[PDB]
């Protein structure tokens, strides 16, 4: 195995299948030549990488794998404009550039894991800006280790021409759907949280549509000369229009700013481990308020557009904040019912995105 | 207590001057001025601030955190109203309202009386450039007290600081055009940190005072008093390679880029890496305990004997990461002795690294 590249071309691809073991192969890219071809494939057994290389110089086929960061930190310590040439020789690798060499371990190709084989049932085509936008609208939301599998991770639905990622960790729900243009089957799937991250990593910028295939157990999204791999998670996900509100009719408008300015000061006088602030909602006007068991106190009072009943209604305040962070927006729409019940909440200018946060 | 006051004339003192009470910062209203404490029992800040506003006098202490993060938190230009209101103190800006709890201002503890002995006074450039060439090398939480601090030296018309961890030396001198006693103290390494932080290197000179306990830096509206080390430090002058007359020069980012990757491939712990010096060539090898191999060969201007030598690379890279100039020297004597490692246009600042036997 032999391979003569451009420093530049070998970066992003190394990047991309780099990032992450006591096993210790799943610490090693997996290299191999073929067909003018360098792929690089890193895996965790649960998802997977693999980038391709064109190769414009000379070259040998074959396969090896190499410790993954520190054939990555030794490309990026290389200057601007570095050829890299590879070689096997013996049980090593050899990295040459310049007057720069360097030896590398390897572990037999042959050791490599590979995911089980698998046949796609779903198949669609979107922009990288829309999976950007489904991704970064509900990710927060996601649940971190909870004993709900289900949760710590991404529900990704197909429903008519849209494609929907609910993220939820059962105290809070972020939902947002996007049109794709194209006729898809009713169908959903879980991708870990871990597969979520991976995925959002790959997009990138620039103009490539991406390619996504659904198993029964698996996902795959081809984005460029990338295709990322993950397992999905059992269990049965909630469902969003149950957690939604079915008539918030109590609509309350505001600066999206002004607002989370707001909160964030009042959620300095808050409880340090239960964040609750309440809001005094009457016409055109919200009063929010906070105290911590040292009885200090804060209060903020804020004109917004409401002419709704009046009332009263506790809140996670941090809750609050990711969702106001999460809409970068100009106005908020927040959309009440009662004292006892969630409260909905939207950019006043578009309805892609809802998000419910449940009351103290 | 009252007085009002615009946020970001708040905002610059607080980050400065930031028992439960060494949590709490003294605000003390006096003579038409604000002046604000921060202390650890260790060291202590003082901030002051004018009032052109209405004011009446008063003193009182509250959470340093708190009020930070609500006067950073209120809208850029926004005016901050504060009053005392029994226990509490009131702070308000437009339509938001807080109110804090309060500790006794006769509970803030003071640091103890004392008598200055040496003074002068340098540009705050002067002071950073000394505190910043040399900080990386004091020790963190050793045994030997005396190290987990910067010593400052006062020698003709030169102050001097030094830093060693018990394994490296930093040491960097300038001349402050005023005739001072030889003398020196130890200043805790938290003190340093402080004293870097109360510098914007501009206009306003420093103003420093030494007694046989303390220090004191007054810079503008700021002053910062410190405990020193109550030790021994040694000798610097002890651990410089005696005639070192085997000079390699090279451009400092190549010389840091090369030992970076060699260091790639060099023992995790230990961070030996080798050097091979030949008339105008340097050869830098590393290899782990899994027999991984780095070698890195550039052009250096370099005319002694022929040598080999190693050190440890995390040791060298701090020096070059420090140096941030043009061009390197690395002052060699043999593989037994230490190198002394420098700008190559300036002696002002000197850096010693132990040799490695690999
Ligand atoms: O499977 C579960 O336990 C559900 C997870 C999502 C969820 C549950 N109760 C909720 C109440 C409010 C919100 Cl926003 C989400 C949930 C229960
Ligand atoms: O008091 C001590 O323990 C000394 C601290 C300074 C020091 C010791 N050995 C060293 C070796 C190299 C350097 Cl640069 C400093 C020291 C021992
Ligand atoms: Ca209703
Ligand atoms: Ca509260
Ligand atoms: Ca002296
Ligand atoms: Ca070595
Ligand atoms: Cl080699």
């Amino acid at each position: 195995m032999k391979f003569t590249v451009e420093r530049e071309h070998l970066l992003k691809p190394l990047q991309q299948v780099s990032g992450p073991p006591t096993l210790p192969i799943l610490g090693n890219l997996l290299l191999q030549v073929a067909d003018g071809t360098l792929s690089l494939t890193g895996t965790d057994l649960e998802m997977e990488m693999v980038a391709r290389v064109a190769l414009v110089q000379p070259h040998e086929p074959g396969a090896t794998t190499v410790p993954a960061r520190k054939f990555f930190d030794i490309c990026r310590g290389l200057p601007e404009g570095a050829e890299i040439a590879v070689q096997l020789e013996g049980e090593r690798m050899l990295v040459r550039s310049g007057r720069s060499r360097f030896s590398l371990s390897t572990l037999p190709a042959a050791d490599f894991p590979n995911l089980d084989d698998w046949q796609s049932e779903v198949e669609f085509t979107l922009p990288q800006a829309t999976m950007k936008r489904l991704i970064e609208a509900t990710q927060f939301s996601m649940a971190h280790q909870d004993v709900r599998y289900y949760l710590n991770g991404m529900l990704f639905e197909t429903e008519g021409e849209e494609l929907r990622t609910v993220a939820t960790d059962g105290h809070r729900l972020a939902v947002c759907s996007m049109p794709i243009g194209q006729s898809l089957p009713s169908h959903s799937v879980i991708v870990p949280r871990k597969g979520v991250i991976e995925l959002m990593r790959m997009l990138d910028g620039g103009d490539n549509p991406l390619r996504v295939q659904i198993g029964s157990n698996n996902i795959r999204a081809h984005v460029g000369d990338f295709i990322f791999t993950s397992k999905l998670v059992d269990g049965r996900f909630p469902d969003y229009r149950r957690v939604l509100p079915k008539n918030p009719d109590k609509h309350l408008e505001a600066g999206c700013d002004l607002l989370k300015q707001a909160f964030a000061r009042a959620a300095i006088l808050s409880n340090e481990k239960f964040r609750g602030v309440r809001l005094y909602v009457s016409e055109n006007q919200l009063k929010i308020t906070a105290n911590n068991p040292e009885q200090e106190e804060a209060e903020e009072i804020l004109d917004v557009t409401y002419s709704g009943a009046e009332m009263e209604i506790g809140f996670n305040v941090s809750y609050v904040l990711d969702v106001l962070n999460a809409l970068k927006c100009e106005n908020v729409r927040m959309m009440l019912t009662d004292s006892v019940s969630s409260v909905q909440i939207e950019d006043a200018a578009s309805q892609s995105a809802a998000y419910v946060v449940m009351p103290m």
